[PDB]
DNA sequence: AGGGACTTTCCGCTGGGGACTTTCC
DNA sequence: TGGAAAGTCCCCAGCGGAAAGTCCC
């Protein structure tokens, strides 16, 4: 009965499975924000849980709560609470209740549905560390502890007064926001010059090169006044996290007799840009 | 008996009495949280501390100066609810100090003695930042923490006259910002007007890039094929001429005066202790 | 053409004159659109129709009694722009009437004849809801249509004194809701025995109005002129004695305990989440 | 202490469900 | 007119970003 307690997902001819695991990440929401929705599956759908081996005809109650991911044996995560998702499109009916300091949702597992359930009313609230730590008793730390597991459990009543209690966890779920863009960083370039017609393909080696990354060639005066800007073409295909394939643009002045020294940088999004790289254009 | 509300308005001068702020504190002062230790006492631009003094005091008795953090907002002065003075003790802490709570305002009390001219140097006073989460929860305070990060150093003293009357002088410093600035932006060099020069150095070099702050420095290096930096000289920057995109630098002299072959060295720009640009290239020429 | 601008605030008396509303209109009168027939005339809850009168007129010249529909907001009186008086004619219509138009406002005018003691039963008036889209597409307006669906019957009779001056009384009626919508949802306070009490509260108040479900709730709030609802406290609403028409509220305790000057605050009934009465008035007294 | 690294709060955008309004019976 | 149904437009869950607050290294 108590939340934190060793339980297997299967006993005798009874087995509780996560037929459909949730996504790896799921930014949780604060009480001061709206809701950020329910935990979804990679497919775009939702997780699914099921109880195999049931003979009876009386529906059961599937219990849901946010637990820990760390090594230690499963226990309610003191910094997260399942958030009950209501209507709008929610299909599984759900009841909400507290258990100690843990909120717990409970949807029905009706046999008319092979004791299968589509968890799509489960969201993830995030308590404020300060609020919890300060609690007299808790000796845990919220700081940097932002992973969880959807814990599902069903209690199977036996016509023998006995009760078989099964429990099941989802794969770990990361619940913190993750920056949309990383800072690009060019460490090496297989080209440092080339004729003004450009054309050739240059390969950059660095970090955080997403497929959206872009490359810009510029040239400015000692003043700082930019007197030339040209975006360079990238070989999306070959492009990888650590390597970049670009097509050195044509320089602005076809006919030059002196080598021209220009600049270029990779950029992710509207801000995250690496730093000025050097290149040179040689006379025809 | 000297208990007059901190919300009570008092003035800097009364008759033959005036409490001026001799040495105002710095515009900014990073305040510390309780989870942190302390981050010093407030300091004056001098590099030392702020100074308070009571002028027009003929008597020869030891008075008690009071200190606390006030609100530097569009309303009337009053104790800031998210900030408290912080008592600093020990070593270089010259002036002595006494701490005490009033309402929810921690008040510091230093001594104002005649032997020193009813003058004092503030150096046992720091600014602790209370948590927005804690304060707002208090059944009462209707104020917000969100962006309220300006404070003021209020000083007040209760003078007891023979006439039985107790004059009360109060005075608040100028505004002090209590939120650490913005960490450093990565300097970026896109161009330089010089690529080499005689080992005697001494010439001025102009760099063109972004994120250069007068608080920027330029460092020259040189390593072996192994990467062993076998040299490291800091070049002088022309603080005046320099700007966001233009950094003026004085090429430092080379280590080995007499060489026969050209030496290829490097140099980088740096903001703060960390944020530094990537190595740039430069060459010193034999005499 | 002695029509004096409708915006000019005017007392309901000027000397021994007194323009009163003998009988008051119902709390509600669903108005009709120009795509519907007419939903009839305004009536008194007594069953009959609203009654107006003028006291202090010894003369014999039967005077006219203008009538237009006005706003029922916090602001000063002003001609409502999403409502027009509808001139109703017929058999049972005892009183005659003349319909004119002052600018974008349609005005009605019946006779206030002396041979009736300067009385007048208003059984010939209706209210026409205008489409919000059309009044909001007017070059010169700034008021919102949506939700703004409360109005008041406005009267004002011109009187010529033998001294050259033209007096002018005006006496609008209670507020009237014109939408079957809110008429059925929104709760309306119409009576409150207590206007004020001391800052601690406790004192129990009785409200008499309409649409008071067991789910009703009262809420005291206070806001700065800037509209900053700073305080909001829900008063315990006696679920017992309360009835479809009466509520017993335990006046909550005011937020500031040591207040000096009376603080005026607002309170309101509210069912569900949207269904809420109109801002009521109360004033807390210091101790 | 100087500088960041992780946690909260707060701003904006968008689509389909209501809240209201206006047309019908 | 009393009762709605059809029509319109506001509003907020859900998210994605990112600035302000806290507090480690």
């Amino acid at each position: 009965v108590p939340l934190e307690w060793p339980l297997s997902s299967q006993s005798g001819s009874y087995e509780l499975r996560i037929e459909v695991q949730p996504k790896p990440h799921h930014r949780a929401h604060y009480e001061t924000e709206g809701s950020r929705g329910a935990v979804k599956a990679p497919t775009g759908g939702h997780p699914v849980v099921q109880l195999h081996g049931y003979m009876e005809n009386k529906p059961l109650g599937l219990q849901i709560f946010i637990g820990t991911a760390d090594e230690r044996i499963l226990k309610p995560h003191a910094f997260y609470q399942v958030h009950r998702i209501t209507g709008k499109t929610v299909t599984t009916t759900s009841y909400e209740k507290i258990v100690g300091n843990t909120k717990v949702l409970e949807i029905p597992l009706e046999p008319k549905n092979n004791m299968r359930a589509t968890i799509d009313c489960a969201g993830i609230l995030k308590l404020r560390n300060a609020d919890i730590e300060l609690r007299k008793g808790e000796t845990d730390i919220g700081r940097k502890n932002t992973r969880v597991r959807l814990v599902f459990r069903v209690h199977i009543p036996e016509s023998s007064g006995r009760i078989v209690s099964l429990q099941t966890a989802s794969n770990p779920i990361e619940c913190s926001q993750r920056s949309a863009h990383e800072l690009p960083m060019v460490e090496r370039q297989d080209t440092d010059s080339c004729l003004v017609y450009g054309g050739q393909q240059m390969i950059l080696t660095g970090q955080n090169f997403t497929s959206e990354s872009k490359v810009v060639f510029t040239e400015k005066t000692t003043d700082g006044q930019q007197i030339w800007e040209m975006e360079a073409t990238v070989d999306k295909d070959k492009s990888q996290p650590n390597m970049l394939f670009v097509e050195i643009p044509e320089y602005r002045n076809k006919h030059i007799r002196t080598p021209v020294k220009v600049n270029f940088y990779v950029i992710n999004g509207k801000r995250k840009r690496s730093q000025p790289q050097h290149f040179t254009y040689h006379p025809v």
